[PDB]
């Protein structure tokens, strides 16, 4: 594999579409590789890891409980709702809620969660009071994924998106529990988590939550590193291609295929 810069310039002339990538120190907040990291792109399903972050926040503060059961209605459901179309009988608590929509993107499941932080607005408020001033959510699911071409709604940053979910894991404005928590979410993604793992040499940890949306857009979140240790936070966001998903797919993996040849940066 080529240096990261380059394989990402190479990813971005093989799909057509613009990339955007952050690599930083998850524990410092070093940045290590940045592309396009200041520029808009839609956070379609990654957004559903600061959902529940603000959710967390709402727990610590005791607000809310994990516990919590909610009850819903059929009438409520939309598309794509594996666990929580199962439910409609008994409910699901609100870290059930979480788990459903982290490790599987359940978008019923976020769209409950996002009622109870105040929806979009409320989720961008959270935003603003963790000192994101650029993402932000506009709509539910499963509008949020339309991705049209020069639409700031439903957006971040890969710059933005980083420091915001370093700020979650580790900044200590999450109790130590909910770090866990959200940290614990990521890693049992059962959506890419398997995959990945599959692909990675033997000593990589991963964790993670990927989304996908209109025009080809793309994104994955992701905490990576050698010696079985979350390292480096990667972010990485792809619009605007008109490529399969297979070649998406293949284009993220090539990038990571170049960060854990040239990891020593
Ligand atoms: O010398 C480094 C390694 O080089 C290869 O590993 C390959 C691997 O066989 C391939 O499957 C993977 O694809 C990349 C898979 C990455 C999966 C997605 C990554 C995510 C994670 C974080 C967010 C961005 C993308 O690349 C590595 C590095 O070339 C060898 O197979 C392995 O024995 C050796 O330890």
């Amino acid at each position: 594999s080529p240096q990261p810069l380059e394989q990402i310039k190479l990813s971005e002339s093989q799909l057509s579409g613009r990339v955007g990538m952050i690599e930083m120190d998850l524990a410092s907040g070093r940045t290590l590789t940045a592309w396009r990291a200041d520029e808009r792109f839609p956070m379609v399903s990654t957004f559903k890891v600061v959902l529940c972050g603000a959710v967390l926040a709402r727990v610590d503060a005791g607000d809310e409980q994990l516990e919590r059961k909610i009850h819903y209605r059929q009438q409520d459901l939309v598309d794509y709702s594996p666990v929580s179309e199962k439910h409609l009988a008994d409910g699901m608590t609100v870290g059930e809620l979480c788990a459903a929509a982290i490790t599987m993107s359940d978008n019923s499941a976020a769209n409950l969660l996002l009622a109870t932080v105040g929806g979009p607005a409320g989720l961008t408020a959270f935003l603003r009071q963790i000192g994101d001033n650029v993402t932000r959510l506009d709509r539910w699911e499963t509008e949020l994924n339309e991705a049209l071409p020069g639409d700031a709604r439903d957006t971040t940053t890969p710059a933005s998106m980083a420091a915001t979910l370093r700020k979650l894991l580790t900044s200590q404005r999450l109790s130590a529990r909910s770090q866990r928590q959200l940290l614990q979410w990521m890693v049992d993604d059962r959506v890419a988590g398997p995959l990945i793992r599959s692909v990675l040499p033997a000593g990589w940890f991963i964790a993670d939550k990927t989304g996908a949306g209109e025009r080809g857009a793309r994104g994955i979140v992701a905490l990576l590193g050698p010696n079985n240790k979350a390292e480096r936070i990667v972010v990485i966001y792809l619009r605007d291609t008109p490529a399969s998903m297979a070649e998406r797919n293949q284009q993220i993996a090539g990038i990571g295929a170049a960060l854990i040849e040239h990891w020593q940066r």
